[PDB]
């Protein structure tokens, strides 16, 4: 009356391996296993560790005889990464002669955060901002094959930009932007505000490529590195930051009034929404508001693993073990390509 699903992420630098337990559909899965093996050469790094660590998984799962379902990502992303992970998907599919499900890697950060309240919370129609290392986007969900980009980035993402500028102040560590919250909190207030920092179709769109470049141009007419000063300067680089973002994020709401009409929650996932100040931004400045876990958002694959969870038992269909990679794969398009398969 239950099932088991293997999941596998493979997209980013990182590779990701979970086991989901799906014991009942009357309540959220569990997670047996969940392993990520850093990249710390992308294409290499997944097709070595992919292996040992999917065994690592199994035994720790204590279930390598008892999965029913294989999900892995798709795409989009590098085909060598992408290629590394479906093969050996594929692989673990033939050999148990179970169903696998070639998931849309931006879906899974879209329908992760209903996986803890199964599929009730939120509900469609729901917005959602994906904002992390990779990621800067805005989407509607209009259903669990119907979602719509509203707005995305053009060069790099905002996780990417604050590290960026972060390293210029200059934090170090493995997430920059996440340390330069703290050293300007410590003086949220402490800080001497003495310093006046300077920052900046037929598509909306974020960019983040200037701001690197103005943090650059603005510590030439000062100095390079007094506490009281790095804190305030940190403050008004991340708040300029979070102001094109909520910018952007009332021009796509005022442009299409149409489109919002039935939606009430709104949802802010990826590493950088763990930022209190911009949690704050975006009550303030515009309907509930969701903020998925750090551990979540984040690339992992149990959000894969939830994905192909909610396209088998809502959509009843699977993929066929011809999937191929897919490099550019538009959200629109997801059903769009082949090869899909019902099994109702
Ligand atoms: N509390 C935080 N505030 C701002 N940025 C963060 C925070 N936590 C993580 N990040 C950034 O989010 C990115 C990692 O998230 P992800 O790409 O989802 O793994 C890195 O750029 C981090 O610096
Ligand atoms: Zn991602």
């Amino acid at each position: 009356k239950g099932y088991k699903v293997l999941a596998i992420e493979t997209s980013c630098d990182d590779t990701c391996v979970s086991v989901l337990d799906r014991f009942s559909k009357s309540a959220a899965p569990n997670v047996l296993a969940n392993l990520k093996d850093t990249l710390d050469k992308a294409h290499i790094h997944h097709q070595a560790r992919i292996g040992p660590l999917t065994e690592r998984a199994l035994i720790e799962s204590n279930a390598r005889e008892g999965i029913d379902l294989i999900c892995v990502t798709r795409g989009p992303g590098m085909p060598g990464s992408l290629s590394g992970g479906l093969d050996f998907a594929k692989g673990l599919a033939v050999a148990w002669n179970k169903p696998l499900i070639g998931v849309h890697h931006m879906l899974g950060h879209l329908l992760i955060p209903r996986m803890g309240t199964n599929g009730k919370v939120p509900q469609f129609p729901f917005v959602s901002l994906l904002v992390s290392g990779g990621h800067t986007t805005f989407v509607l969900s209009r259903a669990i094959d119907d979602h719509e980009i509203l707005c995305d980035t053009i060069d790099i993402a905002v996780g990417d930009s604050l590290d960026k500028c972060g390293r210029e102040l200059g934090f170090k560590g493995t997430m920059i932007a996440r340390e330069m919250e703290k050293f300007i909190n410590q003086d949220i207030n402490d800080q001497d505000f003495a310093l006046k920092l300077e920052m900046p179709r037929n598509m909306l769109s974020f960019s983040f490529s200037a701001f690197i470049t103005a943090l650059r141009t603005n510590l030439t007419k000062l100095g390079k590195t007094p506490e009281r000063e790095i804190r305030s300067i940190a403050y008004q680089v991340q708040e300029s930051v979070f102001d094109h973002i909520i910018n952007k994020l009332k021009h796509v709401l005022k442009s299409q009034p149409e489109k919002f009409k039935n939606v009430r929650e709104f949802v802010c996932s990826g590493g950088v929404s763990s930022n209190q100040r911009l949690r704050t931004k975006l009550e303030t400045e515009l309907f509930n508001f969701y903020y998925p876990p750090m551990d979540l958002c984040s690339d992992n694959s149990i959000m894969i693993g939830w994905a192909g969870i909610e396209i088998w038992e809502s959509l009843r269909l699977v993929s066929d073990l011809d999937i191929c990679p897919i490099r550019q794969w538009p959200l629109n398009d997801l059903l769009s390509v082949d090869g899909w398969r019902t099994d109702q």
